[PDB]
């Protein structure tokens, strides 16, 4: 509350660490569905069904240009990429499997880096 602060967690390496995690996701072999925005002219249903499209390149731009206020807002966008995938793709599809694999990969790196 006013003049009463919890001890200061060092957040000064978070930008760099999130960049590193993002790099590891960009270079995973199953990142291909997620590297670029879905082409909303060429994929029927995508625009209407997926209210908040997200992809790795868009996340990379936001990170590089100070559009994440903190590491939680970063993790929200990465989870959004995998939540969207689950919404639009059957679990038993190559894309659907890719998404489950990537989410598992992300969450481990996130826990190990910050928890």
């Amino acid at each position: 509350s006013m003049s009463v602060k919890k001890p200061k967690r060092d957040d000064s390496k978070d930008l760099a660490l999130c960049s590193m995690i993002l790099t590891e996701m960009e270079t995973h072999e199953d990142a291909w569905p997620f590297l670029l925005p879905v082409n909303l002219k060429l994929v029927p249903g995508y625009k209407k069904v997926i209210k908040k499209p997200m992809d790795f390149s868009t996340i990379r731009e936001k990170l590089s240009s100070g559009q994440y206020p903190n590491l939680e807002t970063f993790a929200l966008d990465v989870r959004l990429v995998f939540d969207n995938c689950e919404t639009f793709n059957e679990d038993d599809s190559d894309i659907g499997r890719a998404g489950h694999n990537m989410r598992k990969y992300f969450e481990k790196k996130w826990t190990d880096t910050f928890k």
